[PDB]
This record gives structure tokens, C-alpha cells and sequence, in this order.
């Protein structure tokens, strides 16, 4: 129901200590692979989310799938097409030529999706992927389970119009069905159906499609269905030209919530890019209204988060491949490392805010010097500095 | 608090299995009886609802109630008077005469309730009914436990303003309260309080009412007052011209969301009735955003779901007076038997939509053909059948 | 995440009793003390809630803090200074003289008795005690609340402090000094007294010589919008009052049609006041739990539930924190010193359903509903719908 | 633009005299006929409205139309069918049989007595009569809406029709029939028939056969919610009534809390009906004009305004319309054979506020405040508070 | 204030003509140009427009300005730099070094061909060609809008210039310049260089080594509400909501893209037309259409209230069209096909079509349009069904 909680330390997330993490088990499939992060680990509980890589091969297609938790897929490498279906909208991509011949079809738009682009889809929609580039089609799915759109309980579905094989809720829905109840309600034969099915075809859920996918697609240029059914599902977050936050010689933070794309308002989600710089720093901060689920896509740097204890609760390397959760009000502070840190990010609200220790919008700005000065047992100059020392905004000059 | 959770990889909503229910326990009244669902099968429990099915006799008046969950009201039979309590507006249903005397009254509005009324109540709000007519009043209640207008915990309460019994929260309000402090407090001798106690009383909750029970309500015509307080709380569905999907000899569905009914959006609730005719369909589909609760009012189908496993979670028949349960994102088919079929459904939100696997709105429809030809290896003439054979939108011709 | 519940059919709100409770626990500062109602407590967890009454001595100090659940804060007794940093606004309390009086820092706000303030979670908040009384803040954190997306238990997070399961702390010690430093542009011996190790005053320090502010002297863009919301309404004039009746009391009530950041916390408040002998007409609560903290004099209260058996039935007085939750039937009549309640709620536009007088259910009803189930004559179902003409406030004569 | 204002204190409102009216042109067609309130009278362009009485004979079909203004239709006597057409979404009314009654067609719409319906600008709508008493709809056009960014005059834009200033058109008359019919794929001929080319039937039109939809038999995605949206209400039975006096009558009100669309349309209405002698209170508008129509009886009208003279202080009866402006005082009085009205009011959630009664401002008001502004007694100022325990419509015998 | 109307049955939109119409004046500066369209045209009053087109030459810099009027920028050609300040948030572009490299100023947004900028009413911007090519920006100006609760006429309030009925002043020049400096806290030389009385390069300047800019470059409320996106570049084929192959294509831009819209209550979109492809006959059902061609020709035809077609000619590259709302249109490419930028005065503005899958002719009754017309079965049948694509027709 909508009233749920994980499966599961005075309370999920009261946690001692954070740790960079990595996928713990691979999916095969024909045309590629899905790494799963364990749904079980105290982080991923506590923040409510499922992480999957998927990794597409050339010339392969994501099986159509929905899922029960809403979702943004960051494109980490690749570039490719995806498909999302609005239920009751007309389909707008239309070929009435030739009358090869599958170039005469009528579908829903497609979406032409590139390395940095962040996707935002509701739970109970279906979508799909194609890779159409050389390299490897790379994307990191973050699902939010505990999202309002999810009325089930905190565990991710994944259902599947087709597929079959090379604790998971995973499956071709098809399945479950008697295939001639299903072929009389289709207006097809039952053998048809078994081929939806996927009966004696076990390719996974990412097929190869040898000659390329043939779709309506727009060529060069050399009612409702214009509103509704045209709502924006992505953005591109890489182009430094993008960033909303520039320390010159510091890096950038490039935001994403739905004062920029209007579905996150729906979903309460948000994401952010940041770049920074060898050893540049991002301020220490808290996440006020949301978790924060980061995914390294280059570089490396030094994370500490402080929590509940006195103790701290991670102190250590990030880098490239990992994902790190620092739950809400956690303290947390980043530092590049020699080769630069980029980071990709979702956050659990819409209209996610942090709120910086250090910079010009620093609380400690916002207090009284005499506050400070009386709690730290500062004198008048030690409290100035502390407040005025770094006249950064969130990027820090690794040279000041 | 507004946290909370049932009972109940795993998960509360991981069902291998769903079957139709029937109710699972009756309560006898002097003037009629209820009839509850067990409120921990697991299919409720995933749903997040409690049901019942309350069976009013000519001249029976279910004695007034509250409860902590809103509500939908379908009613299955017949026709009654329904009030409802807004807290904080005027009584506008006057009489000023005489100078028999119960005839001299104000109270709020009362409300005229036939079959296929959806009655739509909040949480919190003092409601009661009445059976005026010779055949039984059948009332469908389907209790949203898991809405967020409940921050008890997710268990029904039933609170009655009266009545007294010879686990269920169901209560006399006046029973647990000191007789000489609510008298004090009400300006009545605290011997009027004792017979709002009813200690001594077999009739139960729904009693007698000999020679008819008198209001003040409209004869015939041959502020804040006009707006919040005349809130519309139900639509009846039954009408086929009410429909808003219709298919010729396939049936009907009639659609009753926030975009119909105001008050649904506050309430997070739809309804739908479906009538097929015999061997009909509607469309295979599933729940995008919402939990199905379907009761069986006429004749008889073929159920089929499927869920998380390559297994099926059900496959067999409805039939008049079952209860069945889809969760969210289930696949389900339906096809009436030779009688036909009839449904109400309740869905657990605001504007519940369905995603068609079947015809014109269908999602088959909407991906291109050839990652069809490529995920089922099919050929392109029968992909295409796949997508166009059926050009029926929701509701399919049996022919 | 999002989707949590209490450690607590048997639900956690089906509760055969109920009682008036005192705090449990006390913690002790330099300059004041801190006292916790137990959140183990049946009644604390159906709520949702954290109850602490903080007691702040002259010249005190409260550290800054930050939590995880919004609140409301009464001020029970005192007067004061508040702080709460909006995040992205800037410091529009300036002063440039000399070249601690030069500074500028964000609005603060100046707090007496009888005012009821709003924090959003997360938000950082400080107060001071101007005063020579003890300046005594009532605090209830809503923690079922949506903004509260960790679990049910209470996170206090300080900006300093120290040591004079709650998870309380300040948050630079498990932080690295060196690390800390360098972000900060500090030296780390300077990361160190904010780590306040060697100091162990608390989180309520004392100012000999009065705390140094901008603050407004004698007149004798979005910082102008967003940047200044109210987070506070006083509740203590009797002529702030919405419901009054001659020789019964007032009800002062503060929801999101008076003060606007109610509506993003889904939180409210209420003072009443009543005159000896004078009761509250019976009711419910249909969209929120009640939490009342006895302020002035004693009275009856007597609570109904799902039972045939009466959740409570007995006296509250002045230090007393009692809840009702939603649904839950109740009476109150204040003893002969009279009684005066603060009431935090948990809904934007909490609303109560009366039994009694011109709002009441039995008036909206037929007569001849409750002729029949009552078995009522006519002349007493009359009576039962009639006699009490008040609205809420019930006349003892 | 957005940004208009009519034809015509002295501002547009500020009103010495309002009558009751009668309509001041009639358009015959084939088979009925449309009545048309003057627009250019100073109660209507002061309201910012356009009434019109249609008059639908048996078989009688109205030809599909849009306008620039939305509108209430009230069904003042007969029942029918009404067609409106919702862009983008699915046609839904299906048949496949045979293989004109194999068609699809979106949800189509059986209207009676009663029915209060709510359109929006610029959607098409059509109606259909079957029964054999004439198809009467009193239709008023809010002008003055945000949703006409035109100017203060209907537009009446007909998907075909012809002749049997007025801004009434069938739109495919303008367009060149080749260039048409190549965008509609139909040979120009067909085009030239859209064109009612030598067709002189009006804009409501006999059909010979009666008239075949695809319409639900007997049961003895986005098409399920936004292309659902309900577009009426029935106010005719006494049971809907919000409001009731026993031996006074009703008042059956129509608001967004009731219809949902109207919220978008900043529009609502209400039923009242008077027992004979019967009163509704002294009362204006707060928030909205009211422009009301006689369906049935009479009675006494009295309008008071900005000045020591009366507005207006006569008899209304049957068939007439009169408009109260924003915040005008009126009373109303049935005559021997009761009163009924329909009325429409310029805004969403239109309120009014009472003089006398329960509701009433008296009572809100301190007794010794009416004592000092009127030089009562506390005697006569309680009478004036209390003698009438009723709120809104008020008993003849109480 | 927020009631008013145009300067001057009769009505200010009964039109019996619409025209494709051109600039009536242009303004020169030492860096570009600025063309206005005739303010005082029936079609420009009726839809509450005002529609300037400047052309800014290779290191041109347009003077920061602000207006009364939220507007559409659609960046017709070329590439560059637009500014555009929020009041109350903080400088994030910021550079530390050297110790003008060293500066802190709000975002500015890389803006380039095919690019729909919003701006509200109110808000200081400017704009700097980077590029070889000339930047030409296309500003419709929605004066009708809530926005604008002065009267129905622009005023272009520049922060400098001076000249090289309209309202285009330099808001310093007014002022007293010691008033003025005392409360800047500068010397009043620098306040009369503010007012400019002695500059003649007008309102577009040549910057002559390239403006130093933050801007990056090799790789609170402060990340929400001063971040919000004014722009959506419109001119990818890819970008496209509706495609007919061999037909063109129609992208749309309203709120459910573009969140600010919501705010403005404006909308665009871009359409394109192969040679001889046709949109669909329809209106618009909630807006006026402001329609200005960037590429082609076609044939354009509008019918209003009577039996006499409002226009029917061609309309060319460079040409601005105004169809009212609920007037009748159709539009087809010539041989070069047609590319239009069009902006559209509502939030979600939707039209309704006459052919296609959306027609209002499909939905409804079939036996309606038999009887309305006179058609027989089949007739009516070719009617709803022979053109099977949605809004944008195949010429084939
Ligand atoms: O109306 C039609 O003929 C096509 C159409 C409009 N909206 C639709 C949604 C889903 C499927 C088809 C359509
Ligand atoms: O712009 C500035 O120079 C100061 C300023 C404006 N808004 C602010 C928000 C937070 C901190 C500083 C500022």
C-alpha cells in the first residue's frame, strides 16, 4: 500500500558509518549487461532506491520494460534512442511510405539521448533502449522506491514485454498468461503469442538486432498531443556552458530540478553535475530536504561524512565507478584529487537544497559573530576570518 | 502517525496469488446486517483497504457512524436517504412547522441514494443511512486505510454516535464517556445521557423504525453556505448513456475521477463500472498508478493475472457477490461469461489510469514495429497484425 | 527513506489509555537545561512527536541546531532573541561601524510569551535569553512528517557544543580538523575550538556581557519576499482570540489562513483559555492528533477511544503534556483556578466536530435520528439538540 | 487582446436603471429558430455577457459550432443530444457493425430539463433534438472571460450552414475549395458541399430519417480521465437542492466544488424556486454578476444601486432575463403561481451575502452598532437581528 | 494598471484583412541595427505585440535593458552570449584571479541559432555576438500579458546609451547625477558617463578585443529558483513532436517543457515543411499565433468571422503573420519548403484540426456531417478518413 518501510541502528537510518559502493551481481545478457547494487545494504535502504548499470552493446536493444518506482537514468557513455510510452496519446512519428517496408509504421516519439543527458520517467511507464553508436550504451538507473508513485512495498519490479533468461523481481509479463486467452483478446494466434512469450528464445533482456533498428525518425531539414503528450523527460547536464555554479579554477555545478524540467515537480526528484578541478573542493554542506545518491563517473577525491556520533562516519577515497549515499543533514565534504572529480547526482526531493558551512551563502555568515564567538570561545578576529575567508559560492579555488 | 504500515524479493505487496474473496464474517442487526472482508488477507493488506457490505431492511436506519478512513459507497441495491455532516456549516434543510412536530426541524442537507450511486465521504465525517423502500439497501463500502488522511494506523475504526454490541474498533462513542460530566457539558439530565449510552440495547446498528422515519426534505415543485458546504459527494454510474467508453456488443465503462467528481481529488480515490456483454473483454492492461478492489454485481467471467513470477498469479472465474484485488502494475484479463458481466471497481488514486496492451491506445502501438519483430522474432506482417488487428479501444467485440 | 514507521488490530495507535505525561529525562547545560518526554512512550509514537522543554537561563545561550523534523515552539514563559538562517538569502541585518558592532547577519526575530514559531527541518535555529526569568520554550518535532525523510527519531545536529539513544552531536567533531580547515580557509587550532574539545559547557552557554547583535534601534528582490517569511504568530492577547465566551473563555487558533508557512509544514496550533468551571464542548479531532501542554491552573479530562472503557479520565495540570489522537473523543472542564492549554496539531487546517452547541453533529442531524436511536421522546431529542446555544466555548453558567 | 473593454461613474456599470428584458432578434432556420438578447444594451455590455434562446424543433439539428467565449447552457424545456468534441482525444463511441451506424465518434451527451452544461471557447459543439417538444437552451456567453482574447462581441463559427453585426459564419466559406479539399484529400465538390453551396437551411437543419450515432444499447490512459470531464449538471429535482425552506422553495446551486470545469471557466449557476409568496432574502453578489431567466411564474423585482432611487421595482415573469451587477441589492418576491429562475454568475464559486436571516450581516454585526446607525431600541434592533430564523429562502407563513 | 487596452460587431480583432507584414523603421548603432514592426497595425493591436527584430554585427555588445512586457527571443541566426539578471540572487560565475579576469556576475547563457529564450517583464538583460556571422534576434513582446500593468505600449529602459512614438530612453539620464553618485557612492564623472549625453555609438557597441567575460570553459535558493532555465533551442529535426515523413515536422515549446512558460503564459514552436507539404486546416483554440518565417515560402490562407477570406497570398522568408484566435487557417510550402518560428499568447496553447487522426471531422457522428452537408455515406466516410496522418500532411 502507499503505507510501506523496508524490509529491515535505532532506526534505518541511523547509520555509523557510509562506504562507497559497487555493483554486487551481473545480469548476462545477449547484447549486454546489468549490474545490480545490493537492495539490502543499509545505505540503499535507508535512502530508498534501487541502482542498476546497465551496459548496452553495440547495436543493442533494452528490452521494453516498466517498474513500479519512477526513475532517472543518467546516459554515463553512449549515445542511442529511447522510448517512452504515454498511455491514451496518439502516435505522432509517422511514415506512410513504402507501400524495408517496416519504415512504413506509426509510433510514439523517440528520444535521441547522448553522454550527460539525465532521463526522468514515472513508475508504471514503458520504455526501451537502443544503442546506435560503436561504443558501449552505459546507463545508471536510479529508482526510487519510496517515491508516492510506488503503492506496492519497497522492493523494484521489472516488467518486461518480452525476454526470458540467458531475489529479483524480474519478468516477461507475457509469461504469466494463458496464450489463448491472450491471442483471442489480441485479435492473434495463439503461436504468435507464444513468440511473445519468448518461449525457446533465451537471448536476456538486451537483444541484438543485426542490420540496425529501423524506426520513423526525422530526417535533415536541408489538441492534447501538442501539450501533454510532449513533455520533456530529459536534460543534458555535461556542456560546461551549463553550469549554474563556476569558480574559475574550482569546476562547476550544473543543476536539474523542476524549476528546469517540469516532470521532476511530479516525481520529487532532482540531479546536479559537479566538475571540479584537481584539488579543488566542494563546501561542506547538508542535505536539508533529501538524500543524495552519487555515482563517480571520472576522476577520484577524498569524501568525509559526520552523522549522529562524534565519530565520523566515512573518511576516504572515492572514485570512478562507485556510488555513495549521504543521507539527509549528514555533514559532508569533497576534495578532487590530482586527476579531477566528476560526479553525477540524485537527490530525493524536488527542488533539492544543501545548505553550505563555508562560501557566501554560509550559515555561519548568517548567524551573529557574537553567537560564534561565545559557542566557539573565538575571539572577534578568529570569528571574522571564519566567516570571511573563502568569498566562494559551493566551488572552491583549490588556489585560495 | 502519518507512518505506519500493515501487518504483513518479500514485500507485503509480493503476491504470488490472488483469489476472488467473499466475506468472511456477519454481524446481525435488528434491521439488517454487515457483512466484513477479513481485514488480514494478504490482499487487502497489500491494497491497503478494508470492505464491507451492509444490508439495510425497509425501515432500517443505520445508526450514525465515523470512521479514520476515507471511503467509497457503491450502492450494489435499491434506494435510501444518506446524510452526511459538515462540521462548521448551517443546518439549510428547514422546517418552521408545525407551530406531526418532528416535521419542525432544521438539519443539513440529506442526500437520495439509488443504485449505482458512488458515494465519496472524508475521513473523520458523521454519516448515516436510511432504507424507506421494500427491497434491501445494499451498500458497498470500501475503506482507504492506507490514505493519508488516516494517521491512526491501518486498522478500521468504526465509530458509531449510538447503538450497542451483544478485533472489530467498533463503539458507542457515549459508552466510554462519564454520563454526569457529558450531561453537564450537553445541558441534559444525565438519564437522557445514559439512553445515548444504550447499555441495555439488542437492536445492534442498524434498528427499527416502525412507521417510517420523518425529515425535512423537498416537496414538490409542479456565502460560505452555497459553496464548501454543498460539496457534491456522489455520481451514480449505472446509466449506459453515462458511459464514457462504449464498444456495440461489447459494453460499457463509466469512469468516475476528480475530472467528474471534486472531491476525489482531496480523497486520492476513483471508481469505474464495467458491464460487458457476453464473451466481451476489456482490453488485457494494467493499473499504472493505483490498486484495483472490483466487486462482482451481475453475472459471471474469466479472470486471468499475472505478477512478479513466469507462474500466474490467478486464473479462473468472478462471479456476483466476489471481491477481487489487482495490485498495481499486475497484468489482468477479463472476458464475461454468457450472462455478462458487471463490475464496480474503487481505485487507490486521484485519476487512476490503465495502460492497454490491446487496441488503438495500446502500447503495442506505440513502440515501433521493429523492436517488436526483434523482441518476439517475429515476422513484419505479424507484428503489424499485432498492432492492428484490433481496432476496439478498452471494450472488445466478442465478434 | 520516505517510507518509515515507529519502532511501536493492535496497531501503534490503538491505545487503551491514555495519560498526562512529564518529561523523563534531563540534560544539563551551563546556562539551562533540557528536559525529554520520553519518545518510547505509546502515545509519543502514535502521535509522531518529540516533546522538549528547554529551559534557557539569563544571559543563555542556545547553541545552533539543526533537526531532521520540523517543529513548533511555544514560548511558555520569558522573553528573547531567535535565529533561523534561511540558506541562499542574503544577511540583511547590517552594520558597517566601527571600522562586535560591525557585522551583518540574517534577520533576527524577537520572541516572547505567548508565541508559537515554525521551523522547517533542516533549518538552522539559535536563541538567547534576554531577560532575567528563565526563558522557557516548549518544542514539539513532528517527526512523521514528510519533511523528515530519515526515520522516526529525532537528529539534533549542533554547530558546536559539547558534552556539559538521542542522537545529538556536534557536527565538526567527527569531522577532520586539517580538512575542515582547508575548505574554511582557517588555520586547523581554529577548527578545534569549533570542535569545542576541552570545553564542556553543554549547548546552552552563558554571555557575560550580554550577546552583541545588529538589531534594530529606536525610530523616534527575493530577500524582500521569500527571504522574510513569518515564522511566528503570538497567542496570547485574549483579544487575539477567534472563539470568545462571556465567563467561559477564549480559543486562539493559528493555521496556515493566519500564518503561511503552516501550510508547507501541515502544522498547527491553538491556545485556550478558560475560566474556572468552563469547559470545551465535547469532540474529535477528524484530521490530526492533538498534543496539549498544560500551561496555566488544572482541570477534568476525559477521553473516549474504541472501547467501552473511558482511555482517561482525570485531572491535567500546569507541566503536563497529554495527547489525544485523531478520532478520539474528549471533554474538558478547568477547575476552579481555571486552565490554559497550548495545543500543537498535526495538520495544516486541523479541524474538531463538536457534540455539542450550534456546531454540533446532533443539530445536523434529524430529529428523528435520534429519536429512533436514542429512543428518545421528541421533547428530549429537542433538549439534546438545543440547550447549549454557545459555540466551542461552554458558559459554566 | 487580452487587454479589452466594451463598445460602451459614469463607467460601464454604473447603472441608474435595469430592467427585465426580452430578446431583440430572432434568426429563423429550417428547423427552429434563435432568439438574441440586445448585445449592445447597457446591462449586457456591463455584464460582459451575450444571451441566446435556441429553439430546436423535432429532428432538429443544430449545426456544429465554436465560439470565442465559453458559455452555460441551460436546457430550459425538452431533451436531446449534445456533441462536444475535445481536441487530441479518442473517439471512443464505437461501433463495427455493419461490415452510418458503423462509426466511432467521441462521447455524446443526453441532455434534458434541467441540464446546466459548461463549454469552453473554442470547442465544437453541436445538438440534436428527437423527442417531439421543442429543444429549448438558453445560452449565456461570458465575453468578458480570460478565455476570449478577442474583443467584447461573440464570434459564432459554424462547421457548415448557410443563410436562411452579427459575427456568425460557416467557417469553410472563406477557404478556396481546391486548396481545401487538396489538405482534406477530397475531391472540391465534396469541398463545395462543406461550403453549403445553394444550401439555404439555416444553422438548424431537418433530419428527413432521423438522425444514427453510435449511442451505449441497454445492459439489462488519458481517454479515462481528462477526455472524460464532466460538462453538466441537473438542478431540477427538489432532492438536489442545497438550500430549502419547507413552504418556501429551493435553491439548488452549481459551483466548482459540484463540476469540476467549472474552476477553468471562472463560471457557476444556481435553480431557485419560490413557493407562491415566497421570498429569497435581500442579499448582492460579493463577487460576480448575476443574469437570471424566468422558467416559470413571476413575481417582484427590486434592484437597489448607487443612488437614493430604486434601480428597478416591478414585475418579472416568464421568458424574461434580467441582470443584478456586482454587489447591487435585490430582493425577490414570488407571485401567486411561484417563481422559477435560472441563473448564471460571473465567477467560480459565486457568493452572495445575506441582509436578513441566519447568514445574515445583521447578525454578524454588534446589536449596539445598529442601534447607534439606525437610532434603535435593543428591542427593535434584536427584532431586526432574529425575526427571521430562516436562512436564504424565506417561508410566506413563518 | 492591470485594466487596460488598445489605443483604438466593431472590435479591436474583427478583422476582414490580415497582411504578412514587414519592419516600418529601423534604428542604426555603431554595432548592429534594431527593425520594429509598425506598433499601431490592426493585426499587432489585436494580438497585444510588439515584434522587433535586431541584428547585432561581430563584437557587438546590445546595452543592458529592461521592459514592461515578458518576451519570446528566438535566435534566428548566428551565436553568442545573453545575460539576464535575477534581483536578490547571488553572482555564482565568479573568478578569484589575477589580484578584468578578476570579476563575479550572475550566469550568462550560451545562446545560439534556433534557441527560444523567455524573459519575464522587468528583468535586465543584454546580449554580445561572439561570432564572425551576425546575431539576429527576433523579440516578440507579449504587451497584453498580466505582466505589464502599465498601458498597451513598450518601453525600452536602457542602463546606458544615447541616440546615434517610442519609449527607449537611458534610465540615467533623468537622474540628477550628484543625487545619483552620493547614493552609488561614486564621483558624479562616473554618473555622467552613465548618462552618456556625449556617446554616439547608440545601443549596440563594438567591444574591440572581445569582452572578458567568467564563463567556464576546459573541463539554498541560490541552486533552484535563480537557476530556472529561459531557454530550449528548437531546431534540431530530432527535437520534433510531431513527424511525417516526407511531410516535416512541428516542435513544440510550452509549459510542460519549459517550466517558466507557466509564469509568462507563452508558447512557441518550430515548424518545418518539405516542398509542397501542408499543416493540417485548423485554429487556434486558446491564443493568437505570431508567425515569422526564417527559411522558404509558402501559400497561407485565413478565414474570419465572414464569407470573404481574410488573406490568401504567399508569405516569405522574413515576414511576420499574426492569425487571431479561432480564425481558420491553412498553410502550404513552396517549392523551397517553409520553416516558421511562431509564438503563441497562452500557456499550453493547442489548436484544433479539420483533417487528420485529431480532426474535429472524426469526432463527430458520422450521420451529423450527412445531414450538415449533404453528403452521402461514402462522401462522409472519405471526409474523417482519407488523410490518415496527424497535423502534418505528405504532399505524396
Ligand atoms: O482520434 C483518432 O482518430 C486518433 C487518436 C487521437 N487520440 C488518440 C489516442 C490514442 C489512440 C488514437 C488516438
Ligand atoms: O549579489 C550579491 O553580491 C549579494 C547576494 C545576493 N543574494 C545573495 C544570497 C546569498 C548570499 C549573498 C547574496
Amino acid at each position: 500500500s502507499r503505507q510501506s518501510s523496508p524490509q529491515s541502528g535505532i532506526g534505518e537510518c541511523d547509520l555509523q558509518r557510509v562506504n562507497p559502493l559497487e555493483p554486487a551481481h551481473r545480469i548476462q545478457h545477449e547484447a549486454g549487461y546489468s549490474e545490480i547494487w545490493d537492495p539490502t545494504s543499509r545505505e540503499l535502504q535507508c535512502a530508498g532506491i534501487d541502482a542498476t548499470r546497465h551496459v548496452i552493446e553495440n547495436r543493442g536493444l533494452f528490452v521494453p520494460s516498466y517498474n513500479n518506482a519512477p526513475m532517472l537514468i543518467i546516459v554515463v557513455q553512449g549515445h542511442g534512442i529511447l522510448g517512452a510510452v504515454f498511455p491514451g496519446c496518439p502516435e505522432t512519428f509517422q511514415s506512410f511510405h513504402p507501400t524495408d517496408q517496416t519504415f512504413r509504421d506509426q509510433h510514439q516519439k523517440v528520444h535521441f539521448i547522448r553522454q550527460g543527458d539525465v532521463i526522468a520517467l514515472p513508475a508504471g511507464i514503458v520504455h526501451w533502449a537502443y544503442n546506435e553508436a560503436t561504443e558501449k550504451l552505459v546507463l545508471l538507473v536510479i529508482h526510487d522506491l519510496s517515491n508516492r508513485e510506488n503503492q506496492l512495498d519497497q522492493n523494484l519490479r521489472r516488467y518486461f514485454l518480452g525476454g526470458n533468461q540467458k531475489n529479483l523481481l524480474w519478468n516477461n509479463v507475457f509469461q504469466p498468461l494463458d496464450p489463448q486467452f491472450l491471442g483471442r483478446a489480441s485479435g492473434v494466434n495463439s503461436e504468435i503469442i507464444k513468440k511473445l512469450q519468448s518461449e525457446n528464445d533465451f537471448r536476456g533482456y538486451m537483444v541484438r538486432v543485426r542490420d540496425g533498428l529501423r524506426l520513423v525518425r526525422p530526417s535533415s531539414e536541408e489538441g492534447y498531443e501538442e501539450t501533454l503528450c510532449t513533455v520533456r523527460i530529459k536534460e543534458n547536464l555535461l556542456n560546461p556552458e551549463r553550469a549554474d555554479i563556476y569558480t574559475s579554477r574550482g569546476g562547476t555545478v550544473s543543476t536539474l530540478n523542476s524549476y528546469n524540467l517540469p516532470i521532476l515537480r511530479k516525481l520529487q526528484l532532482s540531479a546536479n553535475r559537479e566538475y571540479l578541478y584537481p584539488n579543488a573542493m566542494i563546501v561542506p554542506e547538508w542535505n536539508n530536504n533529501a538524500h543524495s545518491i552519487s555515482y563517480v563517473t571520472r576522476g577520484s577525491g577524498r569524501l568525509q561524512v559526520g552523522g549522529s556520533s562524534k565519530s565520523t562516519v566515512y573518511d576516504g577515497d572515492v572514485r570512478q565507478g562507485q556510488l555513495f549515499i549521504i543521507p539527509q543533514n549528514y555533514v559532508y565534504l569533497k576534495q578532487a584529487g590530482p586527476q579531477g572529480l566528476e560526479l553525477y547526482t540524485v537527490k530525493t526531493n524536488d527542488r533539492a537544497k544543501a545548505t553550505a558551512l563555508v562560501g557566501r551563502t554560509s550559515v555561519i555568515r548568517a548567524v551573529p559573530l557574537d553567537v560564534w564567538i561565545n559557542v566557539f570561545q573565538l575571539t572577534q578576529d578568529e570569528a571574522r576570518s571564519l566567516k570571511y575567508n573563502r568569498e566562494e559560492i559551493t566551488v572552491l579555488d583549490p588556489e585560495l
